[PDB]
């Protein structure tokens, strides 16, 4: 009946983006964990101390690590959260009943983990008022980004009520895609990430991931189930929280373990 | 009449708390500023790096200093934000058209700046699952606190939409009253803080500042005006956002100068 959902935010965001989905899922009896990834939300590290996508994803992987033996979770990742979900799946495929991508980057096993990032960066090249910066690890320069207010308003939170946008102004922080780290890491494997069930949730009104890109990702790495939500925007957990919850219910009804 | 409201959160919280009130005020034409104090919200410092009430308050004092000459603000402070308001008022009285205390601590000028914190701590001595810790700085011992989830749900966010409680759990951080530092500070001045207009907004359903403590505060240092909100809880900016906005529009009409 019920599942354990692990909700995973995108870059520049935090656990807080799930403030309205989480209690909605709890009403149905589900367990929900919403994590801050490294240097995200109220984690104390700044992004400039995080060197790799692996470090960035550490709170998810140590949560997965600690899951008692036999317990499984449905991972839910928005936007870049998709990447994290694949990393987690590649190390802990036995601990995952499914992974849901909601307006999310959905990597494959055939190409470099950067593949869908590189493709996204080519089809959405106008960041508006976003500010870009750099910092260094011992041997690499990493690009950081602080999302611009006008980008957020117009492209992310387009049909979210104004308070969500206000909240995002109050809480978003400097993040990174770790694109170059992604381009040089080992591909995700068929036995890890390639063995889990994948559900892909999207809307064609997303003003950041346009429909030909999302259609492209679906075709590139065919998921087990696709759900297209009408209207809304990039932040479906904000703009269409109830519908998203109803889809997550059905995903739990399919993939969650049954109890004796 | 419009105003420039400066909204000041309590300890363990941040600017985020104002996420529903800010846009509501803005719709009426007001300018709103909502700041993160030191080591709060997404400020990058941890509370264990902050030694004094002053240091804690620094982003509000900085913003007041920055205010172009002639401009005035209406300060609004929730809970322990009322102590920051008093510190600001004492340094920049002439920049303050009024100070609004929203179920807030409201210090005076006759007693030590800690006085209402000391009283509060006797009136509400059970903090449930709140975690208390100390840290060291210089030659002082300082108490940190991380609000318990149960204390927050039962006593702070009791009539708030469930999603606001959920935010709180995702965002609240370790904070401090800096009680010891307030006990040794010089008293607020009659000429500075004592000269500003103070509006006191409250509800008798607040489950952390109960009514006999709020009445004690109002009796101790009589405000210029009182508004009592029916229902709600300690977090009126989330539980009664619209009625708070309406009160603030009236405070603006009364206090905020004609150009």
């Amino acid at each position: 009946a019920t599942a354990h959902f692990v909700l995973i935010h995108t870059i520049c965001h935090g656990a807080w983006i799930w403030y309205k989905l989480k209690p909605l899922l709890e009403a149905a009896g589900h367990k929900v964990t919403a994590l801050d990834l490294a240097a995200s939300g109220i984690d104390p590290r700044q992004i400039e101390q995080i060197n790799t996508f692996d470090e960035y994803s550490e709170p998810l992987l140590t949560f997965m690590e600690s899951l008692p033996q036999g317990e499984k979770v449905i991972l839910v990742g928005e936007s870049c959260g998709g990447l994290n979900i694949a990393l987690a799946a590649d190390k802990y495929p036995e601990k995952i009943s499914a992974a849901v991508f909601h307006n999310a980057l959905m990597p494959d096993t055939e190409h470099s983990p950067s593949y869908v990032v590189d493709k996204f960066m080519e089809v959405f090249p106008d960041w508006k008022d976003t500010e870009f910066s750099t910092y260094t690890s011992n041997n690499e320069t990493i690009t950081g980004m602080k999302l611009g207010f006008k980008l957020m308003r117009e492209n992310l939170y387009t049909n979210c009520p104004i308070e969500d946008y206000e909240l995002a102004k109050m809480l978003t922080r400097k993040g990174s895609f770790f694109q170059n780290d992604l381009a040089q890491r080992p591909k995700f494997t068929e036995e890890g990430y390639g063995s889990i069930k994948r559900v892909y949730v999207w809307t064609d009104e997303d003003k950041i991931f346009p429909p030909e890109f999302q259609l492209w990702q679906i075709e590139n790495y065919k998921p087990d189930k696709v759900y297209r939500v009408q209207g809304g925007d990039h932040k479906l957990q904000l703009s269409k929280t109830n519908e998203l919850a109803e889809i997550l219910q059905e995903v739990a009804d399919t993939y969650a373990d049954l109890l004796a």
